[PDB]
């Protein structure tokens, strides 16, 4: 539970969000520098955007098709509370010895969604809470009901208890299950200019936000007793992504942003009885009554990055030559109407695996424990088949390669990474910078020096990714020239996958794509499968009347290790710089071939014979 | 009587729109997701629309003929019995025989009380002019003191006693009401609250709670009529007048003989004493709503129970077993169908038809806690409905036939919280319902198959084939449009025959040449494109171009073919019709090969 730690809790957001044209960007500055040599070194700034998704994201149709979560069965405690609930009234009295099933992942979305709507717009009322359908929700009351009635197994119960223990998080769940319309049923309303019409006092913004947060963590640990907690966990994460628009770095990835989008779930149910104790309140984030909205801004924005970034950690690792690359789809198929059938096929095919980890990391990021069945997974898979076979011209899929599983750079958002369960972060390709630690990582692949002829000096890299190496971001953001003295020895094997500017088709930085946010290279945007040959350029012309040398870094540097560290998160408005998005190549190139051969026929069709003349 | 079966799953549903004419009609849309156990990459979501359409705008207001059938053998048990003494003078209470019958018969009265429910559930009106069919303004009523007086009228009265209206003035009212529309002497102890009127006044209602009484009186009756014993034949009569106001239009051209066999089933003239009821009789419904519910509420559960009605039809009926292997019922006449009417296809679903409505009204009552009757003489009532269908000489559109499949209403599929309580052998042969609401139903995924092998871009699997439902993985393959039930071919077959083919147009060669055009449901219906031998498919797993290229395809793998399909329900949402739902499947229905096979099939009788 405490797996979130207080990195963007600190930072200082002061704007409230209107429309959408609008964002706020947590900027967070790294510094780069290589553990030989402390003059080469460099400031990258992460960026994070985050706008809103639309004008009135939270008043989307709840519809109510959606996944049906069931066997969400009460532990022990619970059952005999809700049995003293029950026998109260002769009309409940009737389902003494049956167990009981509680089912709220509807009501924890919208939560989710309004939580965001009040991170970014800072207006919550009772409106924004039940979709503007409270005014006339009718409640049937356990007291006023027949005698041929009976409690059924799919009504939402408030019992009066827990009115009595905690009144601010039974008139949350009244809002929410009012919003996800459900048959709410109390022990008795107090007729009173209405006869089911149930009033409420009017709540100063910031006590209806704690009252929302306190009511969050109280269906939580609800759904975490049955075991069923990333089934009532990730739910809250799709609504808190259901509103908030979490601008992707790539292109490609943010498909899991609309995977969220299309999740859905079916009318909440079952009763509520109070928390016992503490098993999931024994962990309260905050604790004054009203907190300011900064702060609570603070930490729900958080969630909603760390959430989102836990993708790019929670990738499965696609298998070429015994090496991990980060998972990429590919396809020959050509794009109709911006869609690629194949493409969505493979992406089903990977999401197949990326779901279960997904969900593992998930859990592991707020504490609610596994469990085997794992229905959150199928949940999910379920919502990347709608998001896939949707017959709509779909950007994240007019390409014929795409990255998905990358949405937001996970790197320098985590207290640590040590619980996450990620198989692309034992490879090179996770994290970039731990928090508030100072983090040694190689600064080039598999190395070798192949000969040094005039103001250049080659070397053999063994290459796999571009962000496998990352001191050529360093000298990217180097003060001096940005990689203009660095190039490729370009041969007929070397083939680029994902490469940098298509537009232009030596130097490296054409090869590079100039991604205005998230300075740090994409995983998957420079791969190839076989080594490069690439020339440093130290000098200037000779035979000139000048041999300039440059601060192109020395062997030692090359071959040493970069150590990373990062340096606070500002918060910052809409600037113009940022928004420059990146012109990848993203056509059926003979990389891709490889692929589709490995696949099609085998992988051993794909081994040491990619590379062409030694 | 005890519990019946009443789960909120269409309550939870929010109607928006009153309908006020035929036009238009209310859709509930259930959405059901498929997957294989064997990977959760191939799925699909089906999309179950239940159409509801008001009969005709005043289906309610219908002349009352107090003819048909006419029970006269229902009289009280013990109990209600001895309860009925104490509704005459303590002098003649007293000395009274042990021994008196009191023959009871309320059905045309709980018919037409269900017309004004599911009218009040389609267009949200409802008052003492509906529910008195324009007569409770000069109901001039005998008033008689003690009830000792009730043999003094020279024939059969209804009689609504005093302790009655002191109990449940609602009840009373209600019942007042009622055997007023349905032509019937009504009998009370005090005619009017002002002594010296010859007309009972009403205490005028509100809608709501009106509606409230009307329930609460649907469930007395309900158990008056049980305590006799013919509780099932009450429930008929209540259905019958639910489907003769409502027209739940069908999932099948065919389909809706059964809606004109309980159009057709009227009841003569009420009569009877009306105890107060036993206290707890029926112990309580599964759903529990309050003292004047709104509308919403109330159309909720009343949609539900027409649904669960209709969709009982389909849940049971008689499998016919053609080589010990069972069947939905399918009937076949070489006769040529004349303008509009199949007689020998009228004749066959008849005999059929006896053994359907035995297990029916089995079924029907299972659904409403009352135990069928000992005798069948409910489903005999059914039957004759039946009959005066069958041979009426009017054109019928659900006769036009010449191979037809009858006992398919409504898809069953979603909409009961448990089916263990119904008989049914076809659920045991498995063309039933396929995912409990509110459970992931774990079935088998095509027929018992076996791996002929594969060729070069195909591959073969040699189905013992029953239908197109005993298959439930090609309705995943008929969603997914992007090269899903187009792959599945049969070019493969030595004689390409199916009774019910489905797109008969261009044949005068794929699976999706070869389905319905089912787009008001996509799960596939009981007796879909069937044959009783085995038949051999084969799939298209890639696409070697002339080229030289060869693309892999997303034609299930074969342990998918022969691993089990996991089935879950979504939601339930309601909303309004459009083209796209109306679209009606044009289906082979002609004496075939097929056809001529199954007239010398065993069926083992």
């Amino acid at each position: 539970k405490p797996m979130f730690c207080e990195i963007i809790k600190l930072a200082n957001r002061k704007r409230l969000i209107f429309n959408t044209t609008d964002e706020r960007v947590y900027d967070a500055r790294l510094n780069y520098c290589s553990t030989a040599d402390s003059t080469v070194q460099a400031d990258c700034h992460i960026y994070w955007r985050l706008k809103l998704r639309r004008t009135d994201a939270v008043f989307e149709e709840y519809t109510g098709q959606g996944y049906s979560l069931d066997t969400a069965a009460y532990p022990q405690q619970y059952t005999d509370i809700i049995r003293g609930y029950y026998s109260k009234h002769v009309s409940s009295s009737l389902a003494a010895n049956t167990q009981h099933f509680v089912n709220v992942l509807a009501m924890l979305r919208h939560a989710g969604a309004c939580i965001a709507h009040y991170c970014m717009t800072g207006k919550i009322d009772f409106d924004i809470l039940s979709k503007k359908k409270h005014k006339n929700k009718e409640v049937v009351t356990l007291s006023n009901a027949d005698s041929l009635s009976f409690l059924p197994h799919s009504a939402l119960y408030l019992p009066s208890p827990l009115r009595a223990s905690d009144p601010e998080i039974f008139n949350m769940l009244y809002l929410l299950g009012c919003a996800c319309d459900a048959s709410i049923a109390m022990d008795n309303i107090s007729n009173t200019s209405g006869a089911a019409k149930y009033s409420m006092p009017h709540y100063n913004p910031l006590q209806l936000s704690h009252a929302l947060h306190v009511t969050i963590f109280y269906m939580l640990s609800l759904m975490d007793s049955c075991g069923y907690g990333d089934d009532a966990v990730l739910a809250l994460t799709s609504g808190l992504h259901s509103v908030t628009t979490v601008i992707a770095h790539s292109d490609e990835g943010g498909i899991t942003r609309d995977a969220l989008r299309e999740l859905s779930y079916t009318q909440p149910y079952g009763t509520m009885p109070v928390p016992i104790a503490g098993y999931f309140q024994h962990i309260n984030v905050l604790f004054t009554t009203q907190p300011a909205w900064d702060q609570f801004a603070g930490i729900w924005d958080y969630v909603i990055l760390a959430t989102a970034a836990l993708v790019h950690l929670s990738d499965p690792g696609m298998t070429v030559n015994d090496v991990t690359y980060p998972t990429t789809l590919t396809t020959k198929v050509a794009t109709v109407d911006g869609r690629n059938s194949d493409l969505a096929a493979q992406m089903m095919h990977s999401a197949t695996r990326f779901c279960d980890i997904f969900v593992e990391n998930l859990s592991t990021f707020w504490g609610v424990v596994a469990n085997p069945d794992g229905n959150a997974s199928q949940a999910l898979l379920h919502a990347f088949n709608i998001v896939a076979c949707a017959v709509e011209p779909n950007r994240h899929l007019e390409m014929n390669v795409m990255a998905p599983w990358y949405w937001v750079e996970s790197s320098a958002l985590f207290c640590d990474y040590a619980p996450f369960r990620s198989p692309i972060s034992s490879a090179g390709y996770g994290p970039q910078c731990v928090y508030g630690a100072r983090l040694v990582l190689a600064a080039t692949n598999s190395l070798e020096f192949t000969g040094e002829a005039g103001d250049y000096s080659a070397y053999r890299f063994e290459w796999t990714t571009m962000r496998h190496n990352p001191l050529f971001n360093i000298l990217n953001k180097r003060v001096g020239d940005g990689l203009a003295n660095v190039d490729f020895r370009l041969r007929p094997f070397n083939e680029w996958l994902l490469e940098g500017q298509p537009s232009r088709r030596d130097t490296l930085d054409e090869y590079i794509w100039g991604s205005t946010s998230c300075d740090l290279f994409h995983p998957a945007e420079l791969t190839s499968y076989t080594a490069v040959c690439v020339r440093f350029r130290n000098y200037l012309s000779g035979a000139d009347g000048d041999v300039r040398i440059l601060n192109t870094p020395t062997r030692e540097v090359i071959e040493g290790n970069v150590v990373t560290r990062c340096d606070g998160i500002r918060c910052l408005d809409s600037n113009k710089r940022i928004q420059h998005v990146p012109e990848v190549a993203r056509r059926y190139c003979m990389m891709a071939r490889y692929l589709a051969q490995a696949r099609t026929f085998g992988a051993l069709t794909i081994g040491d014979d990619i590379i062409r003349g030694f």
